[PDB]
C-alpha cells in the first residue's frame, strides 16, 4: 500500500536516500531514490534528465519512473548488483591483476560513452560502478550523475571554456591534480580519476588515504600535496608499467583534448594477453 508512482512498493532503505522497491505491475525489483522536496539545492530532476539522455548506452541503468509525490522528488531505477567498493571490501581490499584488467576495460568504455553524450561524470570512484544482475552479472554499470556537467555543445561540439577557481566537485581521494588546483574539469580528469581507482584496486589503499588533519579544508590540502609529491613511477612501483603509462597519458592531456580511449583500453588488453589469464569473467569475488 505504501507506493511511489502508484506502482512501486517501498522497501528497506539501503543507502542514506536509496530504497529497495518492487514494481507491482511486473513483479520486478527496483531501486528508489528519494529527495526531500524542501532541500536547499534540488538535483534529482536535473540528474533524471542526464540519465534519460544516456538511455540505450551499454551499462547505463534504465530509469523507470520520476516525479514529485508528497514530500519527495522520486526516481525509480532497475535494481543492480553491488558496487565495486562493496565488492572490493568483500574481497578484503585485494583484487588480483586479472580482475583489475577486466574492470579497467569496461570502466574506460563507460566513461567514453558518457563523453560521447557530451557529459563529464566528475565523480569517478568505485562506489559509482555497480555489477549487473543475472545474465548481466559480468556487466559493469556506471551510476550517479549528480555532479555531471555538459562539457560540450550537443550541436557544434564546442568545448566549455577553460576556467580556474573551481570548488572540489567529487571525492578528494580520486580527484585529478587539476581538480585540486581548482581547474575546470574536462574529459582528462574522469580518466585520471579512473587511473587512481585502478591503483587503489591494485594496492588496497592510496598513499594519500587516511591522512589526519584538524579540518576538512586542511585534509584536502594534505591529500593534494601528497598526490602532487608522489611521482607516478613511485605510486605504480611493483605493478605492470601499463598503470604508469595510463596515468602519465591522462596527466599529459590538454584541457580540451579528446582522449584516445582505444589506446588506453589496448594497453590493458595487451597486458591481459601477455599475462596468460583465461578469457572468462571469473572475478575475485567468484573465487571466495
Ligand atoms: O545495488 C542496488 C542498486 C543501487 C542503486 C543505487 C546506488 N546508489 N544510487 C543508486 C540509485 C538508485 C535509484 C536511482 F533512481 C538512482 C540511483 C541503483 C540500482 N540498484
Amino acid at each position: 500500500e505504501l507506493r511511489v508512482g502508484n506502482r512501486y512498493r517501498l522497501g528497506r532503505k539501503i543507502g542514506s536516500d536509496i530504497y529497495l522497491g518492487t514494481d507491482i505491475a511486473a513483479g520486478e525489483e527496483v531501486a528508489i531514490k528519494l529527495e526531500c522536496v524542501k532541500t536547499k539545492h534540488p538535483q534529482l530532476h536535473i540528474e533524471s534528465k542526464i540519465y534519460k539522455m544516456m538511455q540505450g548506452g551499454v551499462g547505463i541503468p534504465t530509469i523507470r519512473w520520476c516525479g514529485a509525490e508528497g514530500d519527495y522528488n522520486v526516481m525509480v531505477m532497475e535494481l543492480l548488483g553491488p558496487s565495486l567498493e562493496d565488492l572490493f571490501n568483500f574481497c578484503s581490499r585485494k583484487f588480483s591483476l586479472k580482475t583489475v584488467l577486466l574492470l579497467a576495460d569496461q570502466m574506460i568504455s563507460r566513461i567514453e560513452y558518457i563523453h560521447s553524450k557530451n557529459f563529464i561524470h566528475r565523480d569517478v570512484k568505485p562506489d559509482n560502478f555497480l555489477m549487473g544482475l543475472g545474465k548481466k552479472g559480468n556487466l559493469v554499470y556506471i551510476i550517479d550523475f549528480g555532479l555531471a556537467k555538459k562539457y560540450r555543445d550537443a550541436r557544434t561540439h564546442q568545448h566549455i571554456p577553460y576556467r580556474e577557481n573551481k570548488n572540489l566537485t567529487g571525492t578528494a581521494r580520486y580527484a585529478s591534480i587539476n581538480t585540486h588546483l581548482g581547474i575546470e574539469q574536462s574529459r582528462r580528469d574522469d580518466l585520471e580519476s579512473l587511473g587512481y581507482v585502478l591503483m587503489y584496486f591494485n594496492l588496497g589503499s592510496l598513499p594519500w588515504q587516511g591522512l589526519k588533519a584538524a579540518t576538512k579544508r586542511q585534509k584536502y590540502e594534505r591529500i593534494s600535496e601528497k598526490k602532487m609529491s608522489t611521482p607516478i613511477e613511485v605510486l605504480c612501483k611493483g605493478y605492470p608499467s601499463e598503470f604508469a603509462t595510463y596515468l602519465n597519458f591522462c596527466r599529459s592531456l590538454r584541457f580540451d583534448d579528446k582522449p584516445d580511449y582505444s589506446y588506453l583500453r589496448q594497453l590493458f588488453r595487451n597486458l591481459f594477453h601477455r599475462q596468460g589469464f583465461s578469457y572468462d569473467y571469473v572475478f575475485d569475488w567468484n573465487m571466495l
